[PDB]
């Protein structure tokens, strides 16, 4: 679908068998979700935003469905202000910017 | 044009007679640019993201040209690591997400 930007581009995602709201964020290299219990192994990593760096748990090769589109990639879990879908997954669902 | 997301969506912009590179950021509510000396009045503001908040200067009715598309609106200026074009100006250039 085509999404205009008058409102935040929020969509429903399905990760680990749970539905969640997430922001499509072309300014994010990586996907970062709020604190949650995910199955599988994870490694501690650091990521930096506009206001500094935070500690996150890195889950690799996680299945995540975004508006009925399947992706399998890296998902970071930590104290992000909001669930964001970054380019690592936006590329997988075929997302482009157009103007 | 159509911008894929394999790499950061960086484009050339023109503001206050200066050319800069900036990120087309659907996750940013408002445009925030690196520290620069813009004339005119401004209002202090704080904006939040990963890592916390930064203090910025809010300028209103600022003209920016993005890839030849003109747009006028709020421009925040502060210690951001990257120039960010946010939804407030992305809507004005007819920019959409598509997948
Ligand atoms: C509240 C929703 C997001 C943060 C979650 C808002 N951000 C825009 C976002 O695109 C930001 C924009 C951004 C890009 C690059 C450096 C700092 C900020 N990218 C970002 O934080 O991405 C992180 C996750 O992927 C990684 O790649 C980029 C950093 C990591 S922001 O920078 O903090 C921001 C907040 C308010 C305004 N008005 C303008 C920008």
């Amino acid at each position: 679908p085509q999404i205009t930007l008058w409102k935040r581009p929020l969509v429903t995602i399905k990760i680990g068998g749970q539905l969640k709201e997430a922001l499509l964020d072309t300014g994010a290299d990586d996907t970062v979700l709020e604190e949650m219990n995910l199955p599988g192994r994870w490694k501690p990593k650091m990521i930096g935003g506009i206001g500094g760096f935070i500690k996150v748990r890195q889950y690799d090769q996680i299945l995540i469905e975004i508006c009925g589109h399947k992706a399998i990639g890296t998902v970071l879990v930590g104290p992000t202000p909001v669930n964001i879908i970054g380019r690592n997954l936006l590329t997988q669902i075929g997302c482009t910017l157009n103007f």
